[PDB]
């Protein structure tokens, strides 16, 4: 109802700044910060790929990428608007579906045990600092849920 | 009033920058756990430093720069935006004092986390600075509260 | 038509940035050769990763942003600039598929290079992502081809 | 006498650029460049905190921060001027007092011997490259002394 | 013939972007990525200085530096033009002469054997990733050859 | 005259940038002292490299870009600003030649500092480049002197 | 039948010399020669104690000790003879019972996987050279079986 | 009686030899203290293993083979030599049980000695054997006591 | 005949002693497997050196000094003791040649055992000697066979 | 009084066996078992030479050597007897004097702090297992004191 | 001339004791004491086998072995004498021939440079303490030369 | 006279045994060269310790127990055997003093051998003892000379 387009940009910018702080001074290169109790070359890297196929940061990076493309299409069409919202919804929903099916959040595995091939046996791989992630997520998740609801609202109003 | 808020805002930003980049840095790497047991250190971190000071304060400025944007958007709630700007800035203090029990920085913590074979001496690096920079980043918050309380109450 | 080209162009740029900076990174350092023989790893790199994906795609965008500049210069050849913009973007795909035999990222390669005393297990790091980001950076190319084929043929 | 406000900005910018070169390609992360002849976890970090409580760079960072706040207050008052100078003096004096009482400059301890608790005994901790600091300081000190005198001058003239 | 001044700037920008990607995500700090089969302090550094006196990146950096100075002189003379080209040619030719006499390209030694003084004997020093250099070069060379020919062309036309 | 000064000024800036960032770098870390005695290397640095070339030249450009700012300030002394601009640029040469005894870069120095148990071989890294870049950064200074001498004398 | 007392001493001496070669130039300090794929202090020692409570060598040492005591008692009684045999049998039988119930021979675990407390997880501990043990055993076992049968024979004859 | 004493004497000697040479060995080296603090291990030894079992038993056989030599010397006190031979052999048991609190061998001890930064896990090696060999070397002592008590009392 | 048997017997003993103590030694420790994978080396031992030469020959002299003791016992079968003394000494040769495929000592073996990540170069130490000492310890056996064949056949 | 010559040989043999067990399975190569909290080549060796100039074992070795020479002289004179005792006393007294002035026993420094030249500073050197030495000593000392008194007794009786 | 059989046994025993001291407290396990400036598994072992095929100690061990067999044969023949000398000569001559052709003595390579296959290149392998070998040899050589001459003398006298 | 020779002979033997086995030991391993250059230490040994004291004295007793055997052989030259027994025992002193410049043991030597990059501090271990044991093993020699001089001269 016209207020929506405000809170969308507010939460958009907010989620962006959070995504920056996350990627920069938290996640970080996590891996390196991924301590595998072992001595078997590739055990750590493979356990990481196994339990962190697509890191949270780059999922969210892609989330904002794809879910800022239709809103850019409209800007070109001017100088389909409802369609760009529909997209802006299902994408932001998709990146959430893949998230929950992958990491089974919102928690953040404190400790993982990997039995990958290089690894001689089941070894204790430690995640690094994961309260300060389980969280950021939360925010990056909640913000997405709201950003859904507002877009669904506008979409529904425009079908009236 | 409105002047000193923006002054201390920019001031706290600059302080926060210097803190994050030079003082704190990647505190972890700069964290020395007397042991040899993979993950004792990292866990003893997430225990004694769940959310680092820098990433609390980043969030502080974020959430406490959000209401001030809503007013600039309505101009195609001000008093409400202040109310928010207060309770957030208060909350980010509450979580701070309940968590770290400041304003002092623990020079040394002893961790008996599960990975750790036993109680081990984990050293923090450069706690004196870190304290100073909290002291500033806290005092500034207290003041920013007060000025918003007088502005809000006056109106 | 012209719109979706620029959209997917900027899109592929952003994808390429995230890839180069966060995903790939300095892949090498993040490359773990089960051995202890100086240069076994590096050689086994230049064998199985002659030109990294990032520095192919950097060149892709370069060469496939060159014809589009000639037209802006003539304005003190357009159809020819498209023709180029196609065959380059096709070439950078040909070299890709002939080289790495994608679209999948080899999880593990076994190198018997000269420095290596024998066949040794060299592990690649994080191939799943890397695959995903290729899949996007390839699909985008296929589309960018098609749209230029319809635009070129139409004219 | 109107020439003062020029040389203030000149020396201000000069000290800034010097502060950059200092922090970036000299001091650096000093610590790391702080070689403690030992093998006792935390001996180096504690000796460092003991003998470098607030590093020179961040003292000076704070110096320019606080001593560019009143000069910003006036810019807001326009769109008290003498008061902003008084502040601009006593602060720049304060950051000098704390400096001399802390590091007893202008020299720069080439070598320090630390008997902190973690350290088993008195150990030789080495500072890293300290001619190329003892100096920069000098400059960052002298510039401050001048920047005092010019502000005291203006302040005194304005009391006439 | 007026088209020249276009393709010069095109190839100039192109070579620049290539020089960036080269220096940043390829060459890199090569050295570090220079594996000397040894254990003798300074053997690697000296073999490097011996076989890579002036790295390719900084040769090319200097190439663009010197070969963008006359074209800047003219911009000052306006607010000698043929002379600035003559320079722009012989310099770009010089940086090629030094290149071929130094590295005997366009190839890129995959492996070098160094018998420098620190080194106890002839040791196998490995260059790091050199298909992905032998190349970039190629480009940075070919572009230079073309950028010569176009400038020689303009120069010759202006002598008519 | 005034033209070639600014040309060579910007030129020397670019040279200085490349030197500081790529050639010199953190020279220290790139400094290999044949020993095992904590602080032998660092001291042998501050002995044979008191003020690195990069941080002399940074200061050179600073002090020799200061007088040229005073004139832009007076415009709400020019000849005096030149005189300064000469004697500084001369001084930064004097300290250079008296200190390092250039223009050559010492390939290898032998340090018998106190931490060092004895005379030890400390290797410098990549002295040939470093020499070249001094040669340019020195020649440029000599020229910048001459042009200011002719401009100053002419007036 | 009088020939027995010969072959007893023959096989006794034979088993002794074999026990020497075993303990000296085979078993050895086995442990040290017990490679636990790990890095967790005490994992190897505990896995060893778990899977080699009483090493083979010292079982056999004790075997010959106890099973040369009655045959010494008789030598004192002279300067009960059947009783000393009965003992000499049941002991040599006992040291075999404990052997088979402990190591489930005659094989010799080439590789053992230990999940002891110090060990972070199930880790691959390697036994060292175990064809050249599985064997010696065999001999030290077979010899015992024969040394039983001969003593049982004499014992039975003397009950007639 | 006199027979079984010499039998069990020679027996306990052989047992003691095997213990000292193969089982115990240089126990220390075979002692694994979860730490990295020079002397934590050694001190935690002298605390939990003041006098090793082998060097108690060596002394046991020494002192309990001394009276039996005096009688062979008088023959150029026998009952007195037995009395001694009893009280010594009893004493070497008393010190054993009061010290180690056997007959079991402590599989694992946790030491908080001064050198140690904290309580650390020190592992003993091969305690099961060591127990067995004590069990024999103790039982033998108990018997050697009894037989001397019956011989002494009988007389 | 009987003389030269005892001569060559004592001779082969001395040779065997020097071999076991100085030449072979603890061959293992003196065994250098180009790898870093716990147990690759040990397994590659038990594969390529199931029963070391020293502990075959120890057994050779044992079993081939057993029949010669039975005759000294019967004297409170001689021809039978020779027959045994032959077939044993023949057997210990058969197992040798079928196992190691001598008389040469493999300078270098390449092991792809399970622990090993791949085929790795395991070096043997000092194979030339070891060969020589086999050559003697084998030739001696061949002769000791022949003399017993002539003595046995003659009778 | 004739009983003396018995208890001398008894205590002589006793002290010998104790000296064996000491040197073999206790002292050992002590050094190696001498843990100097440092990383400075020669600090440990020099601190050892400083605080253990002549190890206890070799003092006692020499003690028995010299104090079994006169008792051997008499055996040659037969195939001066009082003189050989006088020697046998003053020597055994000498080796005790040097002992007490050197190690200030009977205790055994658990921990020593060495500031020798190689050592950068006062460092904590740890002695290895010293209850099980402080002791043996005791015995090797007491036995000497008795062996004195018995020889002094005989000597005095023979002066009557 | 009857004096020969004395000096033979004298020099025999002398050479034996020298051979003991050599093998025990000099040569030693030399290898270990064989420092190859490298880091390439097997380079040291192969260079050793290359330049020390049969170590000096075991050549000499074999020398005394073979050259004490005929002198034992005669002892059996009694309870051919000239033949046993002839052997005793040619053998002791043989072990000298193999020695000089192998090690080209009497010197003792202080330093050897090995280019074996495992070794990446020509590497500096250091022999350990070789004055104190070049020597012992000398003695073990000279003694052999004399022990030849005396046996040749006796042999010649017995051919008269 | 003849008595005290054999006394001091056996005495010097026992001293030599204790020296070789416990004091000196494998001196090398117990030799600490402040460096990291393969073979600097070993060479600096053979320079400052060509023939170790133990292996000089072993030879001393050998050569100075050889003449005393010739006399026992002639008994199926005595004065000549003494003369030899003197000049040898004198020679083994001459080589000692000319070589090591005793009687003191060099606590510390500084080696600039070829392998060594420079002059490096090589520490000797336990020189005080070693001195003492030389002092005895030398004094004994001086006496053994004197007694043979009086015996030889008297005759």
């Amino acid at each position: 109802t016209s207020i929506g387009k405000i809170w969308l940009t507010v939460l958009f910018i907010f989620r962006i700044m959070i995504l920056v702080v996350a990627a920069k001074e938290v996640w970080g290169d996590e891996q390196a910060d991924f301590v595998c109790n072992t001595l078997q070359p590739g055990c750590k890297n493979v356990c990481y790929d196994h339990y962190f196929p697509i890191s949270h940061i780059r999922l969210w990076a892609l989330q904002l990428i794809f879910v800022s493309t239709p809103a850019l299409l409209v800007a070109m069409h001017v100088a389909t608007y409802t369609s760009s919202i529909f997209f802006r919804v299902i994408f932001e929903a998709a990146f959430m579906y893949v998230f929950y099916v992958m990491y089974d959040g919102f928690s953040m595995q404190r400790l993982v045990k990997c039995n990958a091939w290089p690894c001689p046996n089941t070894v204790d791989c430690f995640v690094s600092r994961p309260t300060e992630k389980t969280v950021f997520t939360v925010f990056m998740i909640a913000v997405s849920g709201i950003c859904i609801l507002l877009n669904v609202t506008e979409l529904s109003y425009l079908l009236i």
